[PDB]
DNA sequence: TTTTTTTT
C-alpha cells in the first residue's frame, strides 16, 4: 500500500516547515508506536506529540519508500508557495496580526501547563523596558505604526547613543516582534550584493553600528556605513522597486522592507538625516546596571531582548482597541491573566525596586 | 483521470502568472468547494474569485499528483514564451495598447463595485500632479510619444533639481505607467556590465542619483555613475542593439530600451546634455508641502507615485484622438464616468485648495 | 498518434530559430486553425504564415504533450550543430558571403515598409563619405578584398591625419560594415596581454588613436602605445599563430586578424612604419564639415558612422560582377531600386552641393 | 528478491555515519561470508565486528545492486536530518550530555580489556594539567557554565601569555571535550566571509593566535586579526543572529558560537577587553618542562592535548551533583573505577614528582 | 527497427571528433538521400564523403530519435576515454608515428587530384628551407631524435641571432611538425606560475625571445626571461617530477617536456649555458630576402611556416630505415611519387637559383 | 555552470 503526500503535506503546512531536512527528520519520528513514544508522554515538543498519533500510519509507510526526499520537497515547495501567494496579497497590516497569532501561540505554550516560563521572571522583564525610556509603550506603537503604513521616503528609524546604552537590545526584542532580519552595512561596496539579497520577502531589517568617519575624535573607529548607506539612498526611500541576489538563482524584484539603524555618536550627512524620519537618543545610567547585576535571569533567559516581552508591555499598558479585530479576542484573554496574576501593587514594587536599582524581585 | 495541462496552463495565461510558486500556490486553493469558499464569497481577489468555479474539478485532480512542479513549469514556459514572440513581433505601439488595456482593467477593479477607493482621491492626486509644472499632461504626450517612436540618439531624458523636488516621485509615476525597470549607475562598470542585463524584453527603463565630482561641495558627494554614463553611449544612443545577459541561461543580444535619468544638481558633460532629448528642471514649490500635509492619503495610499495618475490624468487633459481605436472605444466610456463624478467646478475647487495649501477635499 | 519531433526539427531548420523558447512560442500559435488564422489573414509575419497550414496537425498534438521542451531543445540542438558544422568548414569568403546577406536583410527592413530610414538622406551619406578623399568606392574594394585574402604581411593601413580629419568617423563606419572590434595599446604592458583578448576569432581588428612618444613636440597625447606596437612585430605580419589571453580563463592561439590602425601625424619608427600596406593623409576640409552642419541627419542617423551607407556606396559605385558570384543578383535589385528611386542626377546634385560645402540636400 | 534500504539506514544510523563513500566502502565489506571474516575474527574495527552477522545477507544482494549510490545517499540524508532536528529542538546542555555520553562510550573501549590504553599514563596526564593553572578543575567547571548559559556579551574568554606556554594546549583540549572548530582571522578582510563559514551550527569556536600590530619592541610580528577583531564586535556579542557562508552555498542565519581567543602578549583596545569575560595569564614554568621532557609519552600520545584528559580530571575532582542527572550514573561507575585503581597517594605522589620536574612515573 | 550505437561510435572513433555538437551535425547530413549528394559528388569533404554511402541507413533512423544527444555523448565518451588510455600507454616513438600518419593522410588530399595546392609550388618551400641552415636534413632529424628520447639534461636547444633572421618561422614549423605550445616568460615571478601550466601534457614547449636584462649595448632591450629561467633550473633537467597548475584548477604532477629557447644575442650565465644540447646560431643573409621578394606565393601560402614542408624534406633527403617501420610503406609510396614529380635536376636547379636570391622558379 | 577563482 503507497504513502500519501497529501498527508506528508498537511503535515508540513500545519507545522509550517521551511526545510526539507526538518521535515524530513521529523516525520521520520512518527514511525514509532505513538501508544509507547517516550516524546509523547513527556510532552517535550508540540509539532511531535500534537501529530504523532494522527500521522502514525502514513509514517510507517514511508519508513519504506525509496523515494523520501521527493517528498519532502513537494511539501516544502507547498509551504514555500503559499507564502509567496501571501506576501503578494495581504495588507502590512494582516501580515502583523498573523505575526501575532503565533507569538501568543509560542506564549501559550510557554506559560502553559507545561509551563517552563515563570510569568513573574517576565513581567520583570517589562518593567525594566518600561523604565529604559520615557513612554515607552507608546514609542512602540508609533513604530509599529509606519512599519504598517511604510510610508515612502519616512520609513527609518535611528538610535544613537554611546556604547553599552541598549540601544541593540531594543532593536533586538523589536526585531523579534515583527521578524525582519540584520544586515552589515560596514563593508567594502562589492560584498553588499549578496549580503542585501537575504533581505528577500521580510517585513523589516535592521543595520548595526554603522561606521561614520573622523570618529578617533570620540574614539569611534572610522569606518564604512556612513558612506556606504549614502550610496544607497533608493533603499532607504522605498519608493521604487529594486533587485535581489541570490547565489545560483536569477533575481527577485521588489520594494525594500523598512526598519532601524544603529549608531554610536558619528556625524552624519544631512541627506541621511532627510531620510531618518526619527531619531532617538539612548543614554546611560546607573541604576539600570545594578538592577541586572542583582537580577541575571534576565539576561540568563534572554527576557529584556525578546519580543515576547515587547508584547507584554503593549497588552499591559494599550487600549484593546489598538488591535485588529480578530486578535482582540485572544488580547482579552491574555490582560484578564495578567491582571489577575499581578496585582498593579506588584508591578509597582518591580518598577519601584528597578528604579531603586535594586533586585527587582523580593 | 489525469490532470489537464491544458487547463492548468490556461490559467497561467489568463493571469500572466509567470512565477512557478505563485502560480502553483494559486491555483492549489481551487482545491476546496468553490460554493463554500469565502475567498469568492469576499469578492477579496479577482485572479481567484472569476476562476475557482471553472478550475475546481481540475485542481482536485492536482492536489493528488505527484509531478506538481513539473506541471507548473511547463505551464509557466508558456507564458513566458508568449512574452518572447510579442517582444519581437508586435509594434511599440501595439504594446502600449496591450499595457493600457492592463491599467485600465485595473482600474475598472479598484474603482469598481468595491469602491476599493474612491475616485475623487485619486483625481485629487491628479490635481496635485499637474500642479507640479507647466503644461504637465502635455509633457508626458510627448515622453510617450519619445519611447514609441525611439528615435536613436535623441533618445534620453534628464530629470535635475534638489531632494525633494519629485523627480524620483514623477519618475516612479511614468514607470509604473509603461512598465520596465529601474536601476543604479553610480557603480564599477563591470557591476553594473551584469546589471544591465536587466533590460530584456522590456519597454522602458530609468536611471536614479547619478553622482558626478564637483557635486561634493554641496552635501552631494561624488559617484562614478556621470563617467558610467558618459560612457554607455550603445544603450544610450539606441543606434544598435546590444547583449543582454543572465544567470544558467543564455544571453540575448536587443535594442535597449529608451528611458530617463535622474540627478541632483552636479555637472553635466556637453556630450551627454547632447545626448538627451530634454532636460527638465525640477524645484521645491512651497505650498506643495503644506497641501500635502493635510493630504496625508495621497502618500499613505502612494497615490502621486503611481502611474494610474498618470492615466487619469491624460484621460481628464487629453483629446480622445490622443489613442488607438481600440481603447479610443474604452477611452470614450470610461471619460464618461468623471462627468458623472465631478462638476469642473470640483476639479477647479481641487486644484485651488491645491494652490491654497488646504486639505485638497471639502 | 504523436507529435512528429522531425517536423519541428525542419521548422527550426527552416526558420534557424536558435531560442527554445522563441520556438515553443512560435510553434505554440500553429495550433488554432490555420484555416481562419487571423495572422495569416493578415500576413503580417512570413515565419508564421507560410508554415501553419503544414504544420497545424502536427502542432495541435504538440499542443498536448506533456513533453513540450523536451522536444524544442533537440530542435535548438539540431539548429547550433548546423552552425558550428559550417563555422569549421567555411572559407573567409563564403563568411563574408554571409555578413554581406545579413546587412542586405537589414536594408530590406530600413527602407521598407516601416521607411525607419529615409533612403535619400542615407544615399546623402553615400555622397558626403565618397567626397572624403579619392574614389572612395574603389578604396573600400580594394580593402574589402584584402581583407578577405588575409595574406600575410598584406593586412594592415594607417590612417595618419589630424583631429576632426575623419580616422575615427571612418573606423566607425569600418567596424559597423565589417564587425570586428577596436583595441587599446596606450598602456603599461600588463594591459596588454587581456586587451589582446578582445581579437580572439575576430574577422577584423582595429586599433585605437595611438599614443605615439615622439608625439609630445606634436603637443599630441604620446607615450610608450607606439613603442608597444613597434615591438609587437609579428602580430600584424599573420604568418605565424600567436596566444591570446581571457580574464577568468584559459590561454588559446590564433593566426591575428588582419585591421587598421589610426593615429595623428605622429614621429614613427620606419620598422614600424615597414609593416603597413597603405598610410593614408588626412585633411579637415571646410566643404565636409560645414556641409554635415548643414547635413545633420548625417549625424544624427550616423549615416556617415553607418558601414550600411558604405554597402550603398559598394552598390551604387561598384560593378554587379565585383560582389559575391550569386548574390551579385541580389544586388541587382538593389541597384535596380536605387537607380529608379535616384537619377545619376541627384545623386549628382547630391555631390555637388558638398562639393560646394552646401548641405547635400540644399 | 530485493534490497532492504532499511536496513542500510538503520546502520548509517547505529554508526552515525555521514560520508556518502565512507558508508559506501563500509557496508560493502559485509559481502563476504561473515563465518570468515578475518575482520571480525580479528576483532580490529567495532564498527565492522559488531555488524557484519547481522547485515550480511543484506549486503551480498546489496553487491549485486545498480542504485548503489543512490541507496547510500537516502541513508546518508536520514543522519544528517537528525542533526538538525537536535540542532533545533534541544537544549544546551543536553547536547553537552550528549557529547559526555560519546566520550564516555569512547573511554570504555580505550580502558577496556580489549582497550590499546594505560590508565595510568592516562591519569599521569592530569596530573600535568592541574599543575598547569591554580585550582584547574574549578577553571574548567566555570568555563562549561559559560559555554552552556551562552549569556550574550559575557561569552568569551582570553588566553594570552608568552610562547611555548601551553595556550593552544589547553584550547585544544576543551575543543575535543566539547565539539567545535578553530579559526584563524589572521587574513586578508576577503577571506575572513568562507573562514567564518566553519563555524556553522559548531558547539564552540576558537580563534586561534589572533595578531596585533606594532610594538615589535615586544619581538612580536604583526598582522590584521585584533584590528579584524575590533570590528567583527557583533559576532562576539552574540545579541543578535548573523549570516554565514559556504563555497557553491547561500548565507545561513544563525547565532554565533561563544569561544575562546588566544594570543601571545600583544597590548589590546580595550573596546576588546569590555567583551572578554575573563583573561587568563600562562607563564612558562621550568619544572614543566624539565618534567615534560622525561615524562615524554605524555607528548608521543597526545595525552596532553586530549579531551578525554579533562573529562578524567572532571570525573576525579568534581562531585557528582555537578553532572547532569542522566550521565550521573555512569559517572558514579566511573569514580569507583578510578577510586578501585588510584589511591590519593598515587595522584599525590605523581603531583609530587611534576613539582619536583622529575618523570611524573616512580 | 531501431539505431545502431555501434554505428555512431564507430564513425565518431574514425572521425576522432570530441564535440557532441560536431558530430551530431555531422551525422544528420548522412539522413539526405545518399545517391544524390552534392556534397559526395564535390567530393570536398572526406569526413563525408567517405562515410555518407556507408551510414546513410543508420542516419535515416537516427533522424527520429527522440534521445539523439544521449547517443552522440555515449560516442564522444569513446573517444575522449581511447585519447587518455594512449596519453598513459603510448611510448614517445608511438606518438610520433601517430602524429607523422595524420600530416601523410592531410599530405595525399592536398596534392591529389582535388589537392588545391601544388606539390612544385610545396619543393620551393623545401628548397628554400634547405639553404637557411648548414646540414638542415641532419639538424633535423637529430632534433626528432632528441625529442623522442627525452633524454635528461640532454633536452633543451638554444635559438639566437638578429631580429628576421628566420628563428621563430623554424620553431613555428617545428611545433607544427610534432605538436606543443609556446610561452612567454619576460613576467614577473606570479604570473609564470600560471603561465608554465601551458605545458602541461604536451609534447614540446618553446619558450619565445626571452629577454636578457641590460644588453642595450648591443640595443637589446633589457627583460627579466633570463633570470627567471635560472630559477627553472630543474624544469629544465627533466630530471624529477614539477607541479603544474591551471586557472580554476588543480595542481598536476608530471615531468616538464623538451623544447626550444629563443632569444637576441644576449649575455648567458654559465649555469644557464650548460643547460643545452645545442646552440644554433641564425644570421640574415641577404639573397634569402631577395629570393623571398621575387617568390612570395612562399610566404602567401604560408609555405615555410609548414611542418608539412618539414616532412617533405625528410622524405626527399632520409633513408627509408630511419622512419618506424609502420609508415614504411607510406614513405616508400611517396618517395616513389616525389622522385616521378621531380628530378634531381629540377631540385638542383632550383637550390642555385636560391643561392642567386633570384626567384625560385624558371 | 555558477561561483569561486582570478583579477586586482
Ligand atoms: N541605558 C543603559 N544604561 C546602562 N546600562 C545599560 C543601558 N542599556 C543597556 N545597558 C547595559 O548594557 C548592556 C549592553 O546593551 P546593548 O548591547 O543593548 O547596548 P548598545 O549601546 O546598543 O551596544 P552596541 O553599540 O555595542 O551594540 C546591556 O546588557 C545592559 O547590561
Ligand atoms: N517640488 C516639490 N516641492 C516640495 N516638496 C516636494 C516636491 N516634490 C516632491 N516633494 C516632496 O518630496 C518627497 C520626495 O519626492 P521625490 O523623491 O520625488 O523627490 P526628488 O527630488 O526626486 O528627491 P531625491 O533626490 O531625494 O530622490 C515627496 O514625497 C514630497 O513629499
Ligand atoms: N575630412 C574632414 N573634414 C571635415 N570634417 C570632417 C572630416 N572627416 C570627418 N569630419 C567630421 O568631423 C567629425 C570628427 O571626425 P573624426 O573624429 O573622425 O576625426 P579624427 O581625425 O579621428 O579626430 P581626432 O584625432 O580628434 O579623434 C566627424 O565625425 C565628421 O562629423
Ligand atoms: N607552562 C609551560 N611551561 C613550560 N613549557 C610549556 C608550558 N606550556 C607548554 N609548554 C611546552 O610548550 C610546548 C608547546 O605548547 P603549546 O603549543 O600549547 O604552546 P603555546 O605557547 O600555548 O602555543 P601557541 O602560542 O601556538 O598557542 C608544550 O608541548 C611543552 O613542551
Ligand atoms: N636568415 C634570414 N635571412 C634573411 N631574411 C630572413 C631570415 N630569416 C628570416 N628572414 C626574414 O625575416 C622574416 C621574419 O622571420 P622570423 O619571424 O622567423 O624572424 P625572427 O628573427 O626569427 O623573429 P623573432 O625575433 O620574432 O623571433 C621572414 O619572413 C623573412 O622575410
Amino acid at each position: 500500500k503507497q504513502v500519501s503526500w497529501k498527508l506528508v503535506t498537511e503535515y508540513a503546512m500545519e507545522t509550517k516547515c521551511d526545510d526539507v531536512l526538518l521535515l524530513l527528520g521529523m516525520y521520520l519520528e512518527f514511525q514509532y508506536s505513538f501508544e509507547m513514544c517516550l516524546k509523547c508522554i513527556k510532552k517535550e515538543q508540540p509539532s511531535h506529540y500534537k501529530y504523532h498519533e494522527k500521522h502514525y500510519a502514513n509514517a510507517a509507510i514511508f519508513a519504506d519508500s525509496k523515494n523520501q526526499k521527493t517528498i519532502c520537497q513537494q511539501a516544502v515547495d507547498t509551504v514555500l508557495a503559499k507564502k509567496r501567494v501571501d506576501s503578494l496579497q495581504l495588507t502590512r497590516e494582516q501580515m502583523l496580526t498573523n505575526r501575532f497569532n503565533d507569538l501568543l501561540d509560542r506564549m501559550d505554550i510557554m506559560f502553559g501547563s507545561t509551563g517552563s516560563a515563570d510569568i513573574e521572571e517576565w513581567m520583570a522583564g517589562v518593567a525594566w523596558l518600561h523604565c529604559l525610556l520615557p513612554k515607552m509603550d507608546s514609542v512602540v506603537y508609533d513604530f509599529l505604526k509606519c512599519m504598517v503604513y511604510n510610508i515612502p521616503k519616512k520609513r527609518y528609524w535611528l538610535f544613537k547613543g554611546p556604547i553599552d546604552s541598549g540601544k541593540t537590545t531594543l532593536a533586538a526584542a523589536l526585531l523579534e516582534l515583527c521578524g525582519g532580519k540584520a544586515l552589515n552595512v560596514n563593508l567594502p561596496l562589492d560584498r553588499l550584493n549578496f549580503e542585501l539579497g537575504v533581505a528577500i520577502d521580510q517585513f523589516l531589517v535592521v543595520f548595526e553600528d554603522v561606521k561614520g568617519t573622523g570618529g578617533e575624535s570620540r574614539d569611534l573607529p572610522s569606518g564604512q556605513g556612513i558612506n556606504n548607506l549614502d550610496n544607497l539612498r533608493d533603499y532607504l526611500d522605498g519608493s521604487v522597486k529594486v533587485n535581489l541576489e541570490k547565489k545560483h538563482l536569477n533575481k527577485r524584484t521588489q520594494i525594500f522592507p523598512p526598519g532601524i539603524v544603529t549608531m554610536n555618536e558619528y556625524s552624519v550627512p544631512k541627506t541621511l538625516q532627510a531620510r531618518f524620519v526619527k531619531q532617538i537618543d539612548f543614554r546611560p545610567k546607573d541604576y539600570l546596571k545594578h538592577c541586572l547585576e542583582r537580577s541575571e535571569f534576565l539576561l540568563e533567559k534572554r527576557i529584556i531582548q525578546s519580543g515576547i516581552a515587547l508584547l507584554l508591555m503593549l497588552i499591559w499598558y494599550r487600549p484593546v482597541a489598538e488591535f485588529a479585530q480578530s486578535i482582540q479576542s485572544r488580547i482579552v484573554e491574555w490582560k484578564e491573566r495578567l491582571d489577575k496574576e499581578f496585582s498593579l501593587s506588584v508591578y509597582q514594587k518591580m518598577k519601584f525596586n528597578v528604579a531603586m536599582g535594586i533586585g527587582v524581585l523580593d
